[PDB]
This record gives C-alpha cells, sequence and structure tokens, in this order.
C-alpha cells in the first residue's frame, strides 16, 4: 500500500542504484546531481531546474522582457540541504497522497507503464532505445551507466512557480504527440502553492478577491502527472490548438487564449470547450499513430542491447499500448481497446476528477485567475497528512474545508505575493 518503500533523507549516503549521482543525457554540459529514485521508473532532483533549457540557468528574473505578473523569484530556495531534504520530504508524502486514491493508484500504474517507445532505428527491422530517454548513472566504481526511465521530479527554474512539462525532443520525431512517449522532466516544488477564491464570480474576475483557500498541492501534482501521463503515451495535443475564451469577458477584452490540453487536463465543464468534430479528429490522429506503431513492432525482427529479448521488449509495448496479438504474433490495434486507453488517459484522469477523491476544494475552472502564492510545510503531519491534506481528522480543520481556509488555518500559509490587480 505505499508507493515510495523508502523514506529517503537527502543526506544519505550515494548506492548507485536508487541514490546516484546522475547526469541528464546531450545536455550540454553539467555537473552530476544527487537524485532519488523513489519508485520504478521514477527520480526525484531535489535541484532547482539549471539543467533542461540551456536558455534558463540564471535563477534571479530576466530583463523582464516576459514578465509574467503572475510569477516569483527567490534565487535561494533549494539551496541547502535542509531544503534538499524537506522537498524531497514533500515530493515523496505528495505521491503517497495521490496513490491512496483509486485514482491515482491508476494514474501512476499507467505512468510506470508508460515506457517511451523504442523508436530510434534507422533500419526497419531492428528496435532500438532513443538516447534521450534515458539518464546516465554514476555506479559505485565511478562510471556512468545508461538506464531508462519515464518521469523526473525537478525544482523549478528562476520562475518558482511556473511548474513546466520538459522533455527532449526528436530531430523529426515528435515524441509526445506520435504515439512514442519521452521521458518528462516536471518541475515542481512542495513548499509553495496557490490561493483561489470560493466564489465563482470573484474567482473568475482579475480585480477581486485575495485568494481566501490555499489550492492542495497534491491536486497541482497530480495536474502535472495528467499531462506526463498524455506525453509518456505520446498523445498531448499540439499547444497551438487553443480555445479564443469566449466565456469571460475578461479573457477576451485581452488576447488570451487556453489550450485544448489545458482543458483536457482540467475536465469537467472545461473540457467541453473542445468541440465534438476536432475531438473526434484527435482520437483519430492517435488511433493512426498507434497502428504505425504496431506497424513497426511488427517489422521488427532484431534487438540492439542486452538489457531485454526483442519480444520482451515487443510485449512491453503490446502491453503499454493495449495492442491485439493474432495467431502469428503479428500486433494489431482494436478500436474498442484503443478508445477505453484513450479515454482513460485523456478523461478519466482529470484534475477535477482527482479533487472529487481528495474531498478537497478547488478552482472550479481553469479560465480563472491567480490570486495569491503562499508559502507552506506539509512535510510535518501536524501540517498536513497523507489522508487529509490539510483539513485534518478530528480537529477544527476536518470540516468545511477549515485546513485550506488561509485565514482559519493562517500559522500554515504566509503570503508572499498578491496577484489580483496586476493583471
Ligand atoms: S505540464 C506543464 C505545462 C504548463 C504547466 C501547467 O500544467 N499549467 O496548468
Ligand atoms: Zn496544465
Amino acid at each position: 500500500m505505499q508507493f515510495v518503500n523508502k523514506q529517503f533523507n537527502y543526506k544519505d549516503p550515494v548506492n548507485g542504484v536508487d541514490i546516484a549521482y546522475i547526469k541528464i543525457p546531450n545536455v550540454g554540459q553539467m555537473q552530476p546531481v544527487k537524485a532519488f529514485k523513489i519508485h520504478n521508473k521514477i527520480w526525484v532532483i531535489p535541484e532547482r531546474d539549471t539543467f533542461t533549457n540551456p536558455e534558463e540557468g540564471d535563477l534571479n528574473p530576466p530583463p523582464e522582457a516576459k514578465q509574467v505578473p503572475v510569477s516569483y523569484y527567490d534565487s535561494t530556495y533549494l539551496s541547502t540541504d535542509n531544503e534538499k531534504d524537506n522537498y524531497l520530504k514533500g515530493v515523496t508524502k505528495l505521491f503517497e497522497r495521490i496513490y491512496s486514491t483509486d485514482l491515482g493508484r491508476m494514474l501512476l500504474t499507467s505512468i510506470v507503464r508508460g515506457i517511451p517507445f523504442w523508436g530510434g532505428s534507422t533500419i526497419d527491422t531492428e528496435l532500438k532505445v532513443i538516447d534521450t530517454n534515458c539518464i546516465n548513472v554514476i555506479q559505485p566504481d565511478g562510471s556512468y551507466r545508461s538506464e531508462e526511465l519515464n518521469l523526473v521530479i525537478i525544482g523549478p527554474s528562476a520562475d518558482i512557480i511556473q511548474f513546466e512539462c520538459k522533455s527532449f525532443g526528436h530531430e523529426v520525431l515528435n515524441l509526445t504527440r506520435n504515439g512514442y512517449g519521452s521521458t518528462q522532466y516536471i518541475r515542481f516544488s512542495p513548499d509553495f502553492t496557490f490561493g483561489f477564491e470560493e466564489s465563482l464570480e470573484v474567482d473568475t474576475n482579475p480585480l477581486l478577491g485575495a485568494g481566501k483557500f490555499a489550492t492542495d498541492p497534491a491536486v497541482t501534482l497530480a495536474h502535472e502527472l495528467i499531462h506526463a501521463g498524455h506525453r509518456l503515451y505520446g498523445i498531448a495535443i499540439n499547444p497551438n490548438r487553443v480555445f479564443k475564451v469566449n466565456t469571460n469577458a475578461y479573457y477576451e477584452m485581452s488576447g488570451l487564449e487556453v489550450s485544448f490540453e489545458e482543458l483536457r487536463t482540467f475536465g469537467g465543464h472545461d473540457a467541453k470547450f473542445i468541440d465534438s468534430l476536432q475531438e473526434n479528429e484527435f482520437r483519430l490522429y492517435y488511433y493512426n499513430k498507434f497502428k504505425d506503431i504496431a506497424s513497426t513492432l511488427n517489422k521488427a525482427k532484431s534487438i540492439v542491447g542486452t538489457t531485454a529479448s526483442l519480444q520482451y521488449m515487443k510485449n512491453v509495448f503490446k502491453e503499454k499500448y493495449l495492442l491485439s496479438e493474432d495467431t502469428s504474433g503479428k500486433f494489431s490495434v482494436d478500436k474498442l481497446k484503443f478508445d477505453k486507453l484513450y479515454k482513460m488517459l485523456t478523461e478519466i484522469y482529470t484534475e477535477d476528477n482527482f479533487v472529487k477523491f481528495f474531498k478537497v476544494l478547488n478552482r472550479k475552472t481553469y479560465l480563472n485567475f491567480d490570486k495569491a502564492v503562499f508559502k507552506i510545510n506539509i512535510v510535518p503531519k501536524v501540517n498536513y497528512t497523507i489522508y487529509d491534506g490539510f483539513n485534518l481528522r478530528n480537529t477544527n480543520l476536518a470540516a468545511n474545508f477549515n485546513g485550506q481556509n488561509t485565514e482559519i488555518n493562517n500559522m500554515n500559509f504566509t503570503k508572499l505575493k498578491n496577484f489580483t490587480g496586476l493583471f
């Protein structure tokens, strides 16, 4: 009943297996960073992300060329061992909170099985891994060994509250949109959270409200992991497929468009802004991509590496993509099974559904306005638990989401910056 079987301490000695110094592949040149394998295929790097983007290596603000008023900078955050220890325990606690629900158990299972496809070969007859879906692990003897992985949680770059999904691209293949998948780096912090307003009219108005209620960071992480699920299955929607927000006078007075991928990931009523014709266009597109993967696996007659047999890897991708196998070992895609897997990843795994499972208060739509950012500490169980988040059972915080009420539960939240009015 435990997703993370070891309670890591940041200062635990390296062992070259699940506590190790690692380099992420072909990223110019970097110094190895201490990393922690918290589950099969999932690693945590308690560092500010100065690696995945060469354009983002400085931790203090740009020349405000692209200064979003919804932003927060602190060059010193996550620079000390105590902070990295607390980041690691916070992230592991949120994974346990997610895994404690049926929906999060299902989502994390999909993610672990969502191994990025072995589509690196130039010969149709051979199956080969794609380099950028691995990390390099320093072994006890000081040499590097390459390890495939699906997901890395890393600390944010310069902008602390811009949680972004980063994955390494291909020269020709669009790995997050062609059914293949790729290793996903999520910038994320458990040490901050956002305020929202409990009345829809106030929450969706840019001039009103200070952010009375705090978002549960388990919801925020689950939201990022939903994107990671889409991207690991290669079914993310192109970010320039957008909704011209015509349902909010403030959104449209500015030129505000919101990606279909975000509306999908929130779910509930937001996903209805993706119209039936284009939704079907997407499902057919991804259905064809899975067939191309079935064609590639059929055409494969050799393996590369000594890490697995050919039809071991064939069975790995038969299980990931839920392919049918005929009496001749030829793979095909069954529409019923495809529609079911696609729907699980896109309609069942949503922010709105996670809200139901956690029984928290949350924004009612993605089409709102940020209110505030708070400093928090979820590591102590007197503050936050796996089973209750902030709304601790058998206290004054159990009822009416009083734990998320930053006015009632004020010692758990320090307001760092207001956003209302800045729009
Ligand atoms: S997967 C990260 C993409 C941008 C962050 C986000 O999900 N915002 O809702
Ligand atoms: Zn999102």
